[PDB]
């Protein structure tokens, strides 16, 4: 299991583009940030990371992740909560697309990341197999404090649960 | 090469979602249907294909896919196509997304394809290195007319070039 161990960083790293002030509403010309796994969880001392099966999942489905917006700040104000990272195998670019269509207008503390190829979600055995060696992000969530997962667990049909991946079940363990 | 060769279909199929009347300007609960390109390529006399390389890439970069868009009227009714099939490695629900954002509201002869894994995009040599194993589309286009390709070529540098994908280098061989 991952729950008190280290964060597993190895030489993984991620995807996101910032949403701020004037591109909040508008349309951005900005390329991706590349970050470690390693340097976010060295930099913020309470990391809350989420996996999604698809960016634009239609609304008409279950989801964890309006959840995590709505919820954002209690847990950046009254839980500490340093970052909140949803990740996806999409390209950033769809991925801010849709954290945009979702309202999120500051990525200050919330980043939608691409894991590219499911390469950082496939090693901590996370993933959902959709198909030929093509892998999505399952449904999931994962409480690293200090360097240190301290919760961590994905949902047993990502297509209808929303239980242990979901922003209450997590608020339960900060 | 693969010009004036059969369009090798192999058992390689794509997925989309379709737009119409209703869910053109909102939100549609729709599932992908998965389609063999054999069976599109059997059932459509004249069919175009392009490849992008990132469903919600940058209105600040170049894109062929709005040209497409643009001249879908003219390929319909005065060049009888029968399909345009843009294609991406992304997820067919970003991909819907994706054509909405740029004014498809009927997709009976555009459709916004996923290759999943880039399979297809890998096979015909026409996709993108990004790093670490894992592949984007290039930026291409291809012509099958009665099920034998009649003109294919990708960019060399898909980030800054749009002239052989163009739909006006496309319309010089239709």
């Amino acid at each position: 299991d991952l729950v008190n161990k280290k964060f597993p960083a190895g030489d993984y790293k991620f995807q996101y583009i910032a949403i701020s002030q004037s591109d909040a509403d508008s349309e951005s010309c900005k390329m991706p940030q590349t970050v470690e796994w390693s340097k976010l969880i060295s930099e913020n001392k309470k990391v809350i990371i989420t996996g999604a099966p698809a960016a634009f999942s239609p609304t008409c489905t279950v989801s964890h992740i309006p959840g995590y917006i709505n919820y954002l700040d209690e847990l950046v104000k009254e839980k500490e909560v340093d970052q909140v990272i949803v990740v996806t195998v999409d390209n950033p670019f769809a991925n801010q697309a849709w954290a945009k269509s979702l309202g999120v207008k500051d990525t200050t503390h919330i980043k939608f990341a691409s894991d590219p190829g499911c390469a950082f979600t496939k090693s901590i055995g996370f993933e959902l197999a959709v198909g030929d060696g093509v892998y999505w992000s399952g449904r999931w969530a994962m409480v690293v404090e200090n360097g240190i997962v301290t919760y961590a667990a994905k949902e047993t049909n990502p297509g209808t649960d929303v239980t242990v991946s979901s922003v209450e079940s997590v608020l339960a363990h900060l």
